[PDB]
């Protein structure tokens, strides 16, 4: 079994799983302190329920919400939307790139305890346990990010839960990350190196994949084509097309790495940790939201000659093996 | 007529002896809820703070102003609980301090104004508890975002009458830049307390600010790492000036004619996660009296220097009431 925001589910009930998504990309405490930023808490809920229902109609059964503490994860929000949409949501622990002082001053042992708490005991006072550990680098790891990476490995080794990562793909961050994880004795098959579709460097991806890493091609609909006059949207989403990102999926399949691929949208229904209009801009580019993978990417790859079975492997089996907790150390 | 507290509105006269710069818990947004075991447990933090506030109350404190912002991890439901159980009024704060997350740092002056106004006029989170003060911060020259926060604070104060209180690097004379920015928004100096002003010995800095009508926050009196010289992290944070040195600035400002503009406090806390792990224990080892330090230690030390009880009642009762009463 895998832990979700509504309790444990069996591996087979996870079905078509999006491995890197967010209900709401925010900051710790922010959604409760200033819900009017999002219209209201009720408006965000409804928005997210409609978006998940759209993904569900397109075949999605589970999403992994990789929002950490410092992404302003609100597991009570996740539970409410999961119940109303009847889509499974796996919650995350870990730290992303905006830790407050109370986190940044912590030792590797302290961070370890924090992640274990969220995995073994629960998040806040909800009883909801995390099913994945999320970490981040944006180039060379800061000394604090290193501690975060080792604490994550240590927590993964003790619990069986997988690790997923945020990278600056163009800086090949995956290489440093792997080296740190391997230094802690963590198996590559329990690690997804994320935002790997942000780069066209196939030889970086294939080398990681040959090592047993999972390759997170998780931002397929991220693109500022048509929004070139909007510098903030362009900076965030990139000027590479969704088609270009999607052809990475095909390229890895073609080089023999199907079993190392994970795909997602990296979408959200609210977004406060960037410029004020950004969610509206993103919505105008990709109204399908989280349904983009099933409605757009799958048809595109099928007509390129990727089989239905290969795609079910990537979207159902590959996530099931990743999320299934392995034996404790 | 009325000051907002975590238990609702009170009249001015109910405030009594007020500590104007305190914290129940120095932390970070969301942290107390996500990792209460950092503090032993939520229950232990509660019990610690209630005992500490009861001790201050027995020493004569009737109100504290908890200047913990959102990014100090202010938990108003915690403030409410400890206030109720210690029968000490607590005034809560809006504003922002030096550790805003991205969701705050990306906001415009207009957005931030709307946030501070919400916490004052509507309530904090979903609790209906309204802030009675706005807290801001610089540590030397203001960053561009800190300039926005200063301006939004002035605008929020101008709309509501609630006062503004500040964190400074006093030795970089931050109060001058803070004052410059506030006055460019049309804020009256009498609505502003320039805090951590006991961190400097430059009396001419303080008296020039006080001569323009600013309140002077001598708010860290018991902060001292005297006897803790082998502890780099405590020394860096608490400094090596004695409490008596800090308290003597209270007297120096009385002697210079500024008794009506002095605000005194401990800047104490009952939990502390936003620094090194041991720090609350280290701080408790040097000031076991906690928030009772002003009434039990500073008041008698000033009385023996020849400060009258009348002057002390003015500083600890009259000044905070005039400062907190909305205009
Ligand atoms: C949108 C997404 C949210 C946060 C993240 O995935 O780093 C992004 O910025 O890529
Ligand atoms: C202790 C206190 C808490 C926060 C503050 O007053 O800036 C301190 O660090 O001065
Ligand atoms: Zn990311
Ligand atoms: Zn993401
Ligand atoms: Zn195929
Ligand atoms: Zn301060
Ligand atoms: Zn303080």
């Amino acid at each position: 079994r895998i832990n979700t925001v509504r309790g444990p589910i069996t591996i087979s009930e996870a079905g078509f799983t999006l491995t890197h998504e967010h209900i709401c990309g925010s900051s710790a405490g922010f959604l409760r302190a200033w819900p009017e930023f999002f219209g209201s808490r009720a408006a965000l809920v409804e928005k997210a329920v409609r978006g998940l229902r759209r993904a569900r109609a397109a075949g999605v059964r589970t999403i992994v919400d990789v929002s950490t503490f410092d992404i302003g994860r609100d597991v009570s929000l996740l539970a409410e939307v999961s119940r109303a949409a009847d889509v499974h949501i796996v919650a995350a622990t870990g730290l992303w790139e905006d830790p407050p002082l109370s986190m940044r001053l912590r030792s590797v042992e302290e961070l370890t305890q924090f992640f274990l708490r969220e995995i073994q005991y629960g998040i806040e006072d909800t009883g909801i346990r995390a099913g994945i550990i999320k970490v981040a680098t944006n180039g060379k790891a800061t000394p604090f990010q290193e501690l975060v990476l080792r604490a994550a490995a240590r927590a993964s080794l003790a619990t069986g839960v997988p690790v997923t990562t945020h990278t600056a793909a163009s800086q090949r961050d995956g290489e440093q990350q792997a080296a740190i994880f391997e230094s802690e004795g963590l198996s590559p098959s329990r690690v997804c190196i994320g935002h790997s579709d942000d780069t066209d460097d196939l030889s970086y991806l294939t080398a990681l994949a040959a090592r047993g890493y999972l390759i997170g091609l998780d931002g397929i609909p991220h693109s500022a084509i048509g929004l070139e006059d909007n510098a903030s949207a362009s900076a965030l989403l990139g000027n590479r097309s969704w088609q270009t990102r999607a052809l990475l999926i095909k390229a890895l399949i073609d080089q023999g790495y199907m079993k190392q691929i994970l795909v997602s949208n990296d979408w959200l229904f609210g977004f406060s940790s960037y410029v004020t209009n950004i969610m509206d801009v993103m919505d105008s580019v990709n109204p399908d939201g989280m349904a983009f993978i099933p409605l757009r990417v799958i048809p595109f790859l099928r007509e390129k000659g990727v089989s239905q079975e290969t795609l079910a492997g990537i979207t159902v089996t590959n996530p099931a093996r990743f999320l299934s907790p392995t034996l404790r150390a």
